[PDB]
């Protein structure tokens, strides 16, 4: 019954996950041999993270959270404590023949039209219906719209699993947007990978051509997309400072054409935000589109950070030594060693205005895992996918390992030693929190 806003975010809280929150504060906890390092994860938190309908048994609840019901009640909750509009962050993703470039099966539901006529009545209908209640008519929702789908239709359709899974990628995508946009105070952000997979004028172009069709084929049109999100549960950084300069050329050659850029010119976030933005809109989106940025993992911080420009002759020796991104290869998605937590959630972040940013965001929330590092039996019937694996020599990495963190859970398990290496290495730098009872001498 509100007017349906611009952005979401503006003059706005978010939503905080406490089944999230308790699992940092049992992290922190953890940490008594090390006092610095739990004051930081008691500040993590705090932060508002995204949930994640990562299954249909989500929706009601499971193992790993309490359904959807619950976090709706709680951001009414939150709403009415705040006295200003509240956005609470909602990952749709379960489409028919999900992650269709991994190799393993980790979608639930087959690239079939009865895995369709599933993620529609039982997956995207009850989200919808649990949406549309007139309870929640006090809240904001930005649904974050099927990580790691529809570019895989221009740049992955070479594997099988891919073109199978095409035509429902698009059907979903609409059916999703259809639904929830017909829910006044739903906000839909098309998800849109990252630099590193995207960034190419190749994969760029085709890809905002691709978003503009999904759009069209819409009940809505262009209406039904209220903007789009990068880096979702990726480590791509927001900037690179050292490397500013994608044009840098030393000695004739330019630095986009190292080992770890294969001549991408976006090395970052924010370039790759202000690249789309005007490729969408070139495509026939309105300039008002919105931006959002994943934050949750990409700060690259820690003593590994690069301080100040080493300089070298050689483009490969300068990049390596230069970019804050320690990556293997920046296509390596799961569970990258040394990752760190990047800029905490915050509404339209200023200076940097080409990229048209609503937010930064905590969509992936730290300390979850990506998927299992082995192929552990489980009650999930999760698969084994070797992109999790620190033995595989991984083609898409340009043939090299994949750098994938060791005794990885399966996705969405907590990662003790991950979140660890996270918080310490968040960039910006993270400060503790401390409870009032603990700043008196033990007695």
């Amino acid at each position: 019954a509100p007017v349906h806003v611009d952005n979401p975010y503006a003059g706005a809280v978010q939503y905080v996950n406490p089944t999230w929150a308790a699992s940092v504060n049992a992290a922190a906890g953890r940490q008594s041999a090390d006092p610095a390092l739990a004051a930081k994860m008691r500040t993590v938190a705090g932060q508002p993270t995204a949930v994640w309908m990562d299954r249909i048994s989500a929706i009601t609840g499971n193992a790993d959270g309490n359904g959807l019901k619950f976090h709706l009640d709680n951001a009414v909750a939150q709403q009415k404590a705040a006295g200003v509009p509240l956005v609470f962050n909602l990952v749709i993703y379960d489409l028919p023949g999900r992650d269709c470039f991994a190799l393993a099966s980790n979608g639930e539901l087959p690239a079939t039209d009865a895995g369709l006529a599933r993620y529609k009545s039982e997956y995207i209908d009850p989200i919808a219906d649990l949406l549309d209640n007139p309870e929640y008519e006090s809240i904001r929702i930005a649904a974050t719209i099927e990580p790691d789908s529809l570019p895989n239709l221009t740049t992955n359709i070479s594997e099988p699993a891919c073109q199978q899974a095409a035509p429902y990628y698009r059907q979903g995508v609409k059916y999703a947007l259809d639904k929830l946009h017909a829910i006044p105070n739903v906000y839909n952000y098309i998800d849109i990978g990252h630099s590193g997979w995207l960034g190419w004028d190749s994969n760029a172009g085709p890809s905002a051509t691709l978003f503009a069709e999904v759009a069209k084929s819409t009940t809505a049109g262009f209406a039904s997309i209220d903007g789009f999100v990068s880096d979702v549960a990726n480590t791509t950084p927001l900037e690179e400072p050292l490397l500013s300069d994608s044009s840098l050329t030393i000695n004739n050659t330019p630095i986009r054409s190292s080992k770890f850029y294969e001549w991408n010119f976006d090395f970052d976030e924010i370039d790759y935000t202000a690249h789309m933005h005007r490729l969408l809109v070139a495509a026939g989106f309105p300039s008002s589109i919105g931006m959002l940025v994943d934050t949750s993992r990409n700060g690259w911080g820690g003593p590994n950070r690069p301080t100040s420009i080493t300089a070298s002759t050689d483009v490969n020796a300068y990049v390596d030594a230069n970019r804050v991104d320690r990556r293997v290869h920046r296509g390596a998605w799961c569970n990258p060693l040394g990752a760190g937590i990047g800029r905490f959630p915050e509404a339209t972040p200023s200076g940097y205005a080409a990229s048209h940013l609503d937010a930064f965001v905590w969509i992936k929330p730290p300390g979850e895992s990506d998927g299992a590092s082995t192929d552990i039996p489980n009650d999930q019937g999760k698969r084994f996918d070797r992109m999790c694996d620190p033995t595989f020599v991984s083609p898409k990495l340009n043939n090299q390992l994949t750098g994938a963190t060791p005794n990885a859970p399966l996705a969405g398990q907590w990662f003790e030693e991950q979140f660890v290496t996270l918080v310490k290495n968040a960039y910006p730098v993270i400060g503790g929190t401390t409870p009032v009872e603990d700043l008196v001498a033990p007695t």
